[PDB]
């Protein structure tokens, strides 16, 4: 893969991603996200350190089959097989930057870490 | 152009950009870079300030036909109509690092600046 | 060598130093830390505007304010030997933009090279 | 803290990591990650997930008390109170490009995530 062609995979994921929470899509979660990573931030003044499952979980429950997400890539970098992602997104009425970092392996990029921020 | 096709577009850009250098395209080069750009660096020493004429001029002395170039994205990073991208790219045998911004006008991503280092 | 945390801290500066001229329409400063040929462009009112340093430090002068203490944040810092880039956050004339910054370190200190905006 | 200081934070956190790892500081490393941060990357054709107790024991194991180590700070990314960091580091004769993820809770950016690729 080229760097242009791993930024497309990269967009990708993040298309996957978005769609996949706002419909509660457990295994397209489970395929670009590492059993091992954490989702961590500030919510209602208290620090959440939430696994894939719970990350997921939250998901799950908070799950719509007819909302269009609203969502922005708002930077990408890439060094080898490790990249980083800004991307803003909307979830249960609230405004979001998300910041993920990813890593290529065996094939296809997986999340490792998760840190959000709430507007 | 959505979110995705917005970085598809620009990761198009700096192909061709990378590509019209190689080359000596001018047209190419004219259409991707407004009149009004710079390229900034320094060269042995000296602060180059060249206009597009001047950039393109340039690319047109030292064209290759031939061979592939080295060249890599290594960030994109986008807020509405503009953006920023860093880019690895070899020229008349040296590495350097590009930092362009890029504004998206009558549906065409175009570049206000570009200044480099030679490493 | 100066380190890159040295150059960011001047990086940093030089945006404090940019906010503030902008905002009280300090000519001096404005010519000071932006380059002769400094370009200032973006889209305002629907159309593509062009800004060469003499029309957008004119710019800044129009709108001065004295007192107003303006909001700002560095949102990207990237440097790589004598060039930086930079995403900025600021109020200006009752308007949020972001701003992408091109900015070469020349004779010891560095200076603003262009400046992309969006109105948000 | 106000931009410019929480920028200065962030620089000071990447010289404390640096040196934390060539010195095997424990203390330091303890104080600037997080218990739960992971470290994540290839590592002679495998992935190594590391925890902060993992990371830190091989960063006393090949403590070297007298090297001044080779570092430089790529980019640094912030919104609110997340920030994102490309560092680029010499570690145990090699090149390594460090992605790390911060956050800043009660007063202080202590990491929540370190992903590298060796060069």
């Amino acid at each position: 893969m080229t760097t242009s062609e791993h930024i497309a995979a990269l967009t990708a994921l993040v298309e996957t991603y978005v769609m996949a929470m706002t419909r509660g899509d457990r295994p397209a979660l489970e395929r670009i996200f590492f059993g091992k990573a954490s989702e961590v931030g500030h919510y209602e003044g208290e620090l959440l350190w939430n696994s894939r499952d719970a990350f997921i979980a939250m998901c799950e429950d908070a799950a719509d089959a007819e909302t269009d997400p609203f969502w922005a890539i708002s930077s990408v970098s890439v060094q080898g097989d490790i990249a980083m992602l800004h991307v803003e997104n909307d979830w249960a009425g609230m405004r979001f930057d998300d910041f993920l970092t990813v890593l290529l392996h065996e094939g296809s990029w997986r999340i490792v870490s998760k840190v959000y921020r709430i507007r």
